[PDB]
């Protein structure tokens, strides 16, 4: 089954997006086919899909900056009924809201099946256009019909995921312990982890003996890149990863205070420096705790 | 010997403190006696004596506020010469700047000598005024004199008297672990703790799932207090004290995270809940982790 996440969701055949138009939270705002840039945010086209309890491979699909569900238009089951964003909740009995999501045959990709109507979620006529129409739309499980077909390029990883990530990296002290604050998190590229960093005002922060050294700068970045949650979205039940780490050089008689974030495959982590906002794979520390 | 720490000096006779006038970081700026507050910050009235090493009892004397040392003027011998401060460095080798500091004769009060010039810090004629002059003056170690002897009401603890306070808490978890960030602390009274929250915009938050909840609120309030810090005070060397907490409620099936702050006695910590600005004796939950 899909996982509980967050997913940027890419046509099988063309290179468009599932896009809620100018994200607009008004009920009944198009959602449609638009291009997108890769190792960015991509502000209109991130979805959270929530598991619904005892119905198999059953979601919402909450777009992360309206906060409003993917919704086909009075349910119906006519082709080319408009799928748009409209006010409601994460674990909904309104069926207009409901969408099964199982491999397609091609075993990669997906097909998006509304609950309700049983109608398949249809990039109309494959077309590439920004602002293309995107319906209701009679269909099968198996069949190779690409306006049917869609990837999901997962964009969070689990607390479990952050935890497994942190465990493959050699740089980590005999007597870690790590503090999970959250359960799913928004992975950031680099160039946006880097403006959050340069918009928190840290770049022009004087290094002071205790009153604002390493560990003010890691707790501050944490800080402002947990403000730029809240500030940025709408939709709830997701954190963005920023981890704040302490840790003691090898000959076991420095420490210092860092942060991380993780590669774009979710599998390792990076070391940034908020002093200097420098990311690296060895920040010269092994890290002895952890928080995330 | 002193503590290494921040200090409220506080004259025997009347209840007078060492001031530097309107906190001026200028070269000159006469030191005096001045009424004072309790419970609050006594903005101008606040000195971190730094020890000096293979010289005993013997400190500099920085104004928290001005980043700027008290110097006795020319560090002459002649009584009524000018106490100031003075720009300077916590380990100068200059005489003005060195201050021999050990009990009176009552065994509470201290009496502080100049390195160089062997005369005494001195409230003259005992003048309770604001704006009274203080200066260096001839006198003994051992004489009753209230003009040259000085409280030292300590304002900062340890990270030792930190630790201490929390391992006295009744509400820490088995499992505890704590991770120490600084070395010396300036305890805030409530009020002051209070007004960093108000002045955060935490107070105006939205508690939501995951992207503005607990952890959030608490690492807001520490960033804050961080923050605030650095802001306040010219002097280094120091941090202010504000703790984050994990805790465990004692069904053992949910978790919270808040903020802690010291008693005015320095020997407990006292729980705040940033959801709501809550002081608490009992927050519910026993804490597992904490940073400070
Ligand atoms: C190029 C075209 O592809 C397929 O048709 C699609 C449509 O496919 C879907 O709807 C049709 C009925 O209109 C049928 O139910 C099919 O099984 C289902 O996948 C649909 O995607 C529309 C809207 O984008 O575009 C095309 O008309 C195929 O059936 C056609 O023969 C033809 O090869
Ligand atoms: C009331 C007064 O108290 C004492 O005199 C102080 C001064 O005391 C100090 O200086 C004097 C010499 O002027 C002497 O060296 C003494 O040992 C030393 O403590 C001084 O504090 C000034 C400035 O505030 O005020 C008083 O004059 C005492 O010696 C006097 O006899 C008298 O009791
Ligand atoms: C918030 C806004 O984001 C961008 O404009 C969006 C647009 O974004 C996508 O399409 C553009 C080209 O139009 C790029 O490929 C982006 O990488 C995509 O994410 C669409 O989502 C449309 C339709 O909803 O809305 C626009 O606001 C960007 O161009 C803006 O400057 C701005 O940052
Ligand atoms: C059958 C119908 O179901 C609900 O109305 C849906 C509507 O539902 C959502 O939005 C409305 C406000 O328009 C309410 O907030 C619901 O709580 C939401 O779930 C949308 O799905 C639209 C567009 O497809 O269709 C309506 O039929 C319900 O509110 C009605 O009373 C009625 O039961
Ligand atoms: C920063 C400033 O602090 C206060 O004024 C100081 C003053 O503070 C002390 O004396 C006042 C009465 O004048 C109260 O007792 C305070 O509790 C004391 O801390 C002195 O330090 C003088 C001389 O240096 O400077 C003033 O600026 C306060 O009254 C102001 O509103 C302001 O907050
Ligand atoms: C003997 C004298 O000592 C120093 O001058 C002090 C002076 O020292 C401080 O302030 C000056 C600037 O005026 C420098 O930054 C020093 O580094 C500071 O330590 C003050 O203590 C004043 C007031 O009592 O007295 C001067 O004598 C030194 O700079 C001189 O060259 C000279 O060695
Ligand atoms: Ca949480
Ligand atoms: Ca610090
Ligand atoms: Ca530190
Ligand atoms: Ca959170
Ligand atoms: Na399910
Ligand atoms: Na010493």
């Amino acid at each position: 089954s899909l996982r509980r996440g967050i997913y940027h969701i890419e046509n099988a055949g063309v290179p468009s997006a599932i896009d809620l138009k100018d994200g607009s939270s008004s009920d009944g705002t198009p959602i449609v086919g638009w291009q997108f840039t890769p190792d960015t945010i991509n502000w209109h086209q991130l979805w959270l899909a929530e598991p619904i309890p005892n119905v198999a491979d059953t979601f919402t699909l909450c777009n992360l900056f309206s906060g409003t569900y993917m919704d086909l238009y009075n349910g119906s089951s006519e082709a080319g009924t408009a799928v748009n964003g409209w006010q409601g909740t994460a674990f909904t009995t309104n069926p207009h809201q409901l969408w099964t999501i199982k491999k397609s045959s091609d075993g990669t990709s997906y097909k998006i099946q509304n609950y309700g109507s049983k109608t398949f979620v249809d990039l109309v006529n494959g077309d590439s256009s920004d602002g293309a129409k995107i319906a209701g739309w009679t269909g099968t499980w198996d069949e190779g019909n690409p306006h049917q077909k869609w990837y999901f390029n997962r964009m969070s990883v689990s607390s479990a995921e952050a935890q497994a990530a942190i465990a493959r990296n050699p740089h980590i002290h005999g007597t870690y312990r790590g503090y999970i604050l959250d359960g799913e998190y928004l992975v950031l590229p680099n160039a946006t982890f880097t403006q959050i960093w340069k918009d928190s005002g840290l770049p022009g922060s004087k290094q002071r003996e205790q009153i604002y050294d390493c560990d003010d700068f890691a707790i501050a970045m944490k800080a402002a890149v947990g403000k730029w949650g809240a500030d940025s979205w709408k939709a709830n039940g997701f954190a963005i990863f920023c981890g704040v780490m302490l840790g003691v050089n090898k000959a076991g008689d420095a420490a210092h205070a860092y942060n991380f974030t993780l590669t774009k495959d979710h599998a390792d982590i990076v070391f940034f420096e908020p002093w200097n906002g420098g990311y690296l794979n060895d920040i010269g520390y092994d890290s002895y705790m952890a928080f995330y």
